[PDB]
């Protein structure tokens, strides 16, 4: 008889999206990337595996002003029915009258290995 000890799948490291307007403040400090891991039922992991990545993490910080502020990162895209594990979930964002922000966006691409016959 087979046995399974639940299931888990890492969604990867997501881009930290900060929602703001360019008439308010500019980004001095923030978090670069956060990792989201999902554990839970094998069945659900299979269902989600049919859909290509559409999950994103973002926070609306149009209320935040000068100084550094920490907020909890909100989740969207993936069905948060499973156990949602996150690496840092509290992010530090410093908003200050605009200067000159640069975008350090790391896209990154995954590869689906599983076919056991590479050679």
């Amino acid at each position: 008889m087979p046995t399974f000890d639940h299931g888990n799948l890492s969604l990867g490291e997501l881009e930290l999206t900060v929602l703001y307007d360019e008439e308010r403040y500019d980004i001095v400090e923030q978090t670069e990337t956060v990792q989201v891991d999902l554990e839970g039922p094998r069945g659900v992991l299979t269902v989600f595996r049919f859909a290509r990545p559409s999950y994103e993490v973002f926070v609306d910080l149009t209320e935040a002003g000068e100084g550094s502020h920490t907020v909890d990162v909100e989740h969207r895209g993936f069905p948060g029915d499973l156990a949602v594990t996150v690496e840092p979930r509290m992010a530090r964002v410093q908003l200050e009258e605009r200067q000159t922000v640069s975008v350090p966006v790391t896209v990154e691409m995954i590869n689906l290995e599983h076919h056991h016959h590479h050679h």
